């Protein structure tokens, strides 16, 4: 894709902190950029649509390569069009703004380069306000093994780059992306039957994904997802796997992950409105990526979680599922959880924590987003899923929401002013970001 010129691009600023020891942090002057897929795609000459609703113009885009040459990703009016604002260390993402739904943003090191985090033997903390996230919404903060430059050095017809939010990948091998690897996705494009703005093409973009935070005011999950190749790679067709291929298990990434949602793990009192972590008020989420020998070059062995609210430091609750022990993600936990829930162990099939850790060693990009779910209504996060199962069977119940909740047309109509706000990002050695 070309770099658009109809609307100017300026990346909202966002501060965050690097910590060297508890209480000892310094400020980084970051910025964020909107993902390419939210942008208007305009022909470079006439400033007319290359993509309208969910179909492509056949003159500008007769094939994938020609489309990338003829079409540009426009700049973004972050607040006015996308409902994205920032102030200090805070980033607020609104749900519905005009015809726009949600957003996905990346943290930048500079105007052409995503910030790369090396998570092994480190800790990441942030504050979040999920009080205005009802059933069906997901404010997600997570890491993916994107290229720092958004693909530009590999793909000459990507002239837009990280400056325009190119290069996304995740463990779903997303095929909804209009541009992957310097080519459009017009060949094989199939408009979504239930989303006027989206479709699915033949190409998908795979990479490992560390879902630090997928949450609303009802439930949260922390979930690593390994891929056979840790970093970004293109897939084609059904063999992409992931949620929007015919068979989610046909590809090279684990679409399910090894998840810890305290409600799903048998403690419904822990997280939610008025609960031990009270989602009606902001709180701090700390995540630690421990290695087997406690050094930077060890193998990822354990992912731990702490919350801080009202200055009280609260560990993740223990699993209360028979057969599944502890409050952290480890190989043993993950093997046991899949067995107890009767879920296929795709996590182990794609290399588990060893392959997640390899992706972490490659470096990962921070993503902050807000979305609703045109495949499964977020029921996997906050309801009983699948909806035909007995909610008392271990693994089925994930939150309090009814099984008819989360339909996009309902939540976009009923909760347009919902939002998520992320703030006070801190990163550093284990125990450096909070009072351990
Ligand atoms: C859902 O998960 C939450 C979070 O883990 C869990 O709440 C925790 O419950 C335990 C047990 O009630 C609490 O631990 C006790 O806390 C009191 C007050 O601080 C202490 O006095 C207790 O100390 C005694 O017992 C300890 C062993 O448990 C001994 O080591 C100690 O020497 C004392 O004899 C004990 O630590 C804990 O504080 C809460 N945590 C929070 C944040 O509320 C809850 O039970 C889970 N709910 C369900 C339904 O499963
Ligand atoms: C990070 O801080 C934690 C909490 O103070 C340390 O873990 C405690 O370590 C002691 C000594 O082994 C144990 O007796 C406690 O049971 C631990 N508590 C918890 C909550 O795990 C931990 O060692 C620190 N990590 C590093 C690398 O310094
Ligand atoms: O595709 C929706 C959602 O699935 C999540 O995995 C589910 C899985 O679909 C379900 O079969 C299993 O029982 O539970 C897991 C965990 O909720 C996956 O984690 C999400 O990334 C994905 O968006």
């Amino acid at each position: 894709q070309q770099a658009g010129t109809a609307t100017a691009e300026n990346h909202p600023p966002l501060t965050w902190q690097e910590c060297t020891a508890p209480g000892s942090c310094t400020t980084q002057n970051g910025a964020v950029v909107l993902d390419a897929n939210w942008r208007w795609v305009h022909d470079v000459n006439g400033y007319t649509n290359c993509y309208t609703g969910n179909t492509w113009d056949p003159t500008y885009c007769p094939d994938d390569e020609t489309c990338a040459q003829n079409c540009a990703l426009d700049g973004a009016d972050y607040e006015g069009t996308y409902g994205v604002t920032s102030s200090g260390s805070s980033l607020k993402l609104n749900f519905v703004t005009g015809s726009n739904v949600g957003s996905r943003l990346y943290l930048l090191q500079d105007d052409s380069t995503y910030q790369i985090f090396k998570l092994l033997n480190r800790e990441f903390s942030f504050d979040v306000d999920v009080s205005n996230l009802p059933c069906g919404l997901n404010g997600a903060l997570y890491f993916v093994a994107m290229d720092a430059d958004g693909g530009v050095s590999k793909y000459p017809n990507n002239k837009a780059g990280a400056k325009y939010g190119t290069g996304y990948c995740d463990s779903q091998c997303p095929r909804d992306l209009k541009f992957i690897d310097g080519e459009a996705n017009v060949e094989g494009w199939q408009p979504s039957s239930n989303n006027a703005n989206t479709g699915i093409g033949d190409h998908g973009s795979c990479c490992a994904e560390m879902d630090v935070w997928e949450a609303n005011s009802i439930s949260n999950a922390v979930t690593p997802h390994p891929c056979d190749t840790p970093g970004q790679t293109m897939c084609s067709g059904d063999d992409c796997g992931g949620t929007y291929s015919n068979d989610r298990y046909a590809g090279t990434c684990d679409p399910d992950g090894c998840d810890f949602n305290p409600y799903r793990m048998g403690n419904t009192s822990f997280y939610g409105p008025g609960k031990i972590i009270d989602t009606t008020k902001p709180f701090t989420v700390v995540t630690q990526f421990l290695t087997d020998d406690g050094t930077d070059t060890g193998t990822l062995s354990e992912i731990k979680r702490f919350y801080i609210q009202n200055s009280n430091v609260i560990p993740q609750p223990n699993s209360d599922i028979s057969g599944v022990t502890g409050n952290s993600i480890t190989t043993e936990f993950c093997t046991a959880q899949k067995q107890a829930f009767g879920d296929t162990d795709d996590f182990s099939q794609h290399g588990g924590l060893a392959k997640m850790g390899a992706a972490m060693q490659q470096g990962m990009v921070l993503v902050m987003s807000l979305w609703d779910d045109y495949a499964a209504q977020m029921l996997w996060l906050d309801s009983d899923y699948p909806t035909d199962a007995d909610p008392t069977t271990p693994g089925i119940a994930r939150g309090t929401c009814p099984t008819d909740s989360g339909v996009p047309s309902d939540v976009e109509s009923q909760s347009p002013n919902s939002y998520v706000t992320y703030s006070n990002i801190k990163f550093g050695p284990i125990n450096s970001t909070f009072t351990a």
